[PDB]
């Protein structure tokens, strides 16, 4: 009902961008949703680093003063995108603090040394299968998970998983209370995303993200948490990519399939 409310406006958005939209959007409080292409397998590019930080966050639960650990680095650790830790070098940084500049910075040197911590890809994905998420999938370290490669399922969720796992970590019981505060309290402070869901939400709804950008295939992403005021959070996905290498992603039509989404939950703004 509500998916076919949107379903011609989505695809000609797509058909002007030039590729794929996938989009899940989920209304918690009447659960009603909004969905397209939202089963098809996109590209995470940096979207996987939001998952890492809750990683952490619930390895933290049982493993008291985590957060607090310093971890030291070399020159070559330090690969492209790492404006935070390239900062730190000389000194090192926390756990807390990695994880921090790998949500609101998508620090790449951050992400890696985090991911070194749980196991490495597949240690992350066996946390996404302990929340119940089936469809997620990490395989390889930063840069080589942005190949972004047609057809390819590593590195990979769809937008519908996503969505339902951002809504157990951030909404639901899958982190400890004090945990999934300090997860939604990172996604609102990132400062990667201003140009795509957030472009689509209005000032005084608060707003938590985490954005991905592969650089090729033009794929790009961004979930988000919404809490528009006077009814219950809505939590949405928005993926895209491109059949030819050199396709260029565009964060106007992140934003725009947004807007269509939250248009089609019937959320005003
Ligand atoms: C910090 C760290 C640890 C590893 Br274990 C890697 C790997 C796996 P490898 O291909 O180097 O063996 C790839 C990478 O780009 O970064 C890393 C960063
Ligand atoms: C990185 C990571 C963190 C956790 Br918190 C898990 C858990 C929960 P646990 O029962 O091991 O304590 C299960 C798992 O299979 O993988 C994980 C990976
Ligand atoms: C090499 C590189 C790394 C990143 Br980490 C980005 C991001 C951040 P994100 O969207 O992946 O989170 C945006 C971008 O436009 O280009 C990038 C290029």
């Amino acid at each position: 009902m509500l998916t076919n409310l949107v379903a011609e406006p989505f695809a000609k958005l797509e058909q002007d961008f030039g590729g794929s939209i996938g989009v899940y959007a989920m209304d918690t409080g009447s659960g009603a949703t909004v969905s397209y292409r939202a089963e098809e397998r996109f590209p995470l590019c940096s979207s996987f680093k939001g998952f890492l930080a809750a990683a952490v966050l619930a390895r933290s639960q049982q493993q008291a003063g985590l957060l607090d650990t310093p971890i030291r680095y070399g020159k070559n650790a330090l690969v492209p995108w790492s404006p935070i830790s390239e900062k730190y070098l000389t000194t090192g940084m926390t756990v807390a603090e990695l994880s921090a500049a790998a949500v609101q910075y998508s620090d790449n040197a951050a992400a890696n040394l985090l991911l070194k911590e749980l196991g490495g890809p597949a240690g992350l994905t066996a946390f996404m299968r302990s929340i119940g998420d089936t469809t997620f999938r990490l395989d390889r370290w930063e840069l080589e998970l942005n190949s972004a490669i047609p057809g390819d399922a590593r590195d990979t969720s769809s937008p519908r998983a996503v969505t339902e796992s951002l809504q157990k970590l951030t909404l639901g019981s899958a982190l400890a209370a004090p945990q999934r505060q300090q997860f939604v309290d990172w996604l609102k402070g990132n400062t990667t995303g201003n140009h795509r869901i957030r472009a689509a939400v209005p000032a005084d709804w608060a707003v938590g993200d985490k954005t991905g950008t592969c650089g090729v295939y033009g794929t790009a992403n961004d979930y988000a948490v919404v809490w528009p005021t006077g009814r219950a959070p809505i939590v949405l996905a928005v993926y895209t990519r491109a059949p030819n290498k050199d396709d260029k992603h565009s964060e106007a039509v992140i934003a725009a399939a947004a807007r269509l989404a939250l248009e089609g939950l019937g959320v005003n703004g």
